């Protein structure tokens, strides 16, 4: 529950999450378009629609971040988020 | 500057990170203090105290966080320091 | 949901939190030694040692606690975004 | 005493009252930080929020007075635990319940 191991699955899940999006371009799109426009209102509802039509890949990402979701259980310490600031 | 590409850079400088503080138990327990305090005025003043008296750790974790702000310099991205931390709750789920 | 109405309504919970720990030396204690723990280990779980052997004062603080929660439900936020905020100070002052 | 979460819960109340004075009074200051809060925290958002205070130095030594007092107390007992602290112990509580 270290900070070194807080770091280390953010970075497995993050590298993996990358992997597969550079290997899926359509989804690598949407959520690219959803970054340039700074997650605002447009995005996120292109977003939700890719993944009722992609079940597949929302439950692939879903799989990818599972470690990520574990740990702030095991450990439980504050947003499974800004930790990521590193 | 694609989604792929910034989380692949997320990717390996918080691995590369941890590693660094695996390797570095004194850092390791002051960032896990840090942590562990939601980023508390106790836990900054002994993180500085840390740097102060470190600073090749300093400059170690600065050069690892680089990669993540190259990007986001080259790419007009969140992805850094202040801007991270939006983007972050945001890609909220 | 103004910034300022959320401020307004953190501050009177706030303060009728402060007025309540006053006269409850007890729960004053708890909630102190908390904060000097910096919040952080079985911070959560004295609390709740202290929560099931005193229901009442459970129940006084969340009734307390009530403003807002429901302005957190009639706007959005879910508290992580107050949290964000307060994320964004705390790396500015480091 | 003074140095009971009593006290920083009253000083945290005058804190953020005061605060509530001052976005009232300072509509583009309110404004911006609306924004912030109803764009849930956006990168959009923060980035609205520096330009503020860079074009308007006044507002961040302003809120840098505003929560002077909590400072006093951190520094009368020094928890220097901050808003966010008091945050922090809330979702505490609600976690227990």
């Amino acid at each position: 529950c270290a900070a070194s191991e807080v770091a280390r699955t953010v970075g497995s899940v993050a590298k993996s999450m990358g992997d597969y999006l550079d290997s899926h371009p359509e989804t690598n799109q949407v959520m690219t378009a959803v970054l340039q426009q700074q997650v605002g209102p447009g995005s996120v509802a292109s977003l939700k629609a890719h993944f009722e039509a992609n079940p597949k890949v929302a439950s692939d990402l879903h799989a990818l971040s599972q470690p990520l979701t574990d740990l702030s259980t095991r450990c439980s310490l504050p947003i499974s988020g800004l930790q990521a600031i590193g």
